[PDB]
């Protein structure tokens, strides 16, 4: 892949993405919940907000098939990824490189952003997981 979809590609596996992290002691989860009864979380260390949805999107393109659709609900993820896509058309620097290693293998892909705590069933299941014992209230 050189460029992503404009739209969600059919018969692809669809994997909604989140990560939680705690502001003082840097642990926090990353994980996915797909629409084929998927689940997977991890807990890292020495991580952040930004970090753990970053580090979900890898697990998510780890984890999928050839062509896979992945909605996230994280600005800064999107964002610093698509900075990447067009580009070649500091911060957190290995990973965004490292997810751009595995996005270039794909056959296809659709990233999509969908807003935060807005009751999208993917991305609140996600979220709960992630949360869990990390985030307070
Ligand atoms: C509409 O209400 C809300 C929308 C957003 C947020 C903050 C938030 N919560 C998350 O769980 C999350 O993953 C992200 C993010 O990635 O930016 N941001 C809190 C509320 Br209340
Ligand atoms: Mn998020
Ligand atoms: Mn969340």
């Amino acid at each position: 892949m050189y460029q992503l979809e404009k739209e969600p590609i059919v018969g692809a596996e669809t994997f909604y993405v989140d990560g939680a992290a705690n502001r003082e002691t840097k642990l926090g989860k990353a994980g996915y919940v797909t629409n084929r009864g998927r689940q997977k979380v991890v807990t890292l260390t020495d991580t952040t907000n930004q970090k753990t949805e970053l580090q979900a999107i890898y697990l998510a393109l780890q984890d999928s098939g050839l062509e896979v659709n992945i909605v996230t609900d994280s600005q800064y993820a999107l964002g610093i990824i698509t900075q990447w896509i067009h580009n070649w058309k500091v911060k957190n620097v290995d990973l965004v490189n490292q997810i751009i290693e595995q996005l270039i293998k794909k056959e296809k892909v659709y990233l999509a952003w969908v807003p935060a705590h807005k009751g999208i069933g993917g991305n609140e299941q996600v979220d709960k997981l992630v949360s869990a014992g990390i985030r307070k209230v």
